[PDB]
């Protein structure tokens, strides 16, 4: 049971809209969430830091497998923030207009609960990096995570 990371590096300009993405291999339920954090040698994505003022737990989605889930309008309208999972493991957060205060170590966390006793707890990273200067590219850039 483990989560893939399409994009390590996401390099995007103030204004753009960015989709942060985490892809899931393999009755329970799923707790997912993002967050910022740091790339620890031995630990990353250990410390829970907000994003845009809202935290794992605002963004947080709880669903079944034969499910799909995402973030309320209010959220997406007041933060700029949607948070999605599909039916087909994919676990998005959308960000709208991006500003330099967005750049960071992004965060999934996705939590299989199969009983009481029984979470597994796995979680990818990636970076944002949003660009001021007047080489900025026009749309994100994005580094794959793999090959
Ligand atoms: C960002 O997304 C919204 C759709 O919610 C759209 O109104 C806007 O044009 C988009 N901005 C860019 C730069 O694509």
């Amino acid at each position: 049971f483990k989560v893939a990371t399409p994009y390590s590096l996401y390099v995007c300009p103030e204004g753009q809209n960015v989709t942060l993405t985490c892809r899931l291999l393999g009755d329970v339920t799923f707790y997912k969430t993002w967050y910022r954090s740091s790339r620890g040698e031995v630990q990353t994505c250990s410390e829970r830091r907000p994003i845009r003022n809202l935290t794992f737990q605002d963004l947080h989605l709880h669903h079944g497998g034969h499910q799909a889930a995402n973030t309320s309008h209010d959220l997406a309208q007041r933060h700029g923030l949607e948070s999605a999972s599909d039916h087909h493991g994919n676990f998005s957060i959308t960000m709208r207009n991006l500003t330099l205060l967005d750049s960071g170590l992004y965060c999934c966390l996705v939590v299989e609960i199969r009983h009481h006793h029984s979470e597994h707890r796995v979680h990818g990273a990636m970076e944002l990096q949003v660009q001021t200067g007047k080489d900025a590219p026009s749309n994100c850039v994005v580094y794959p995570s793999s090959s």
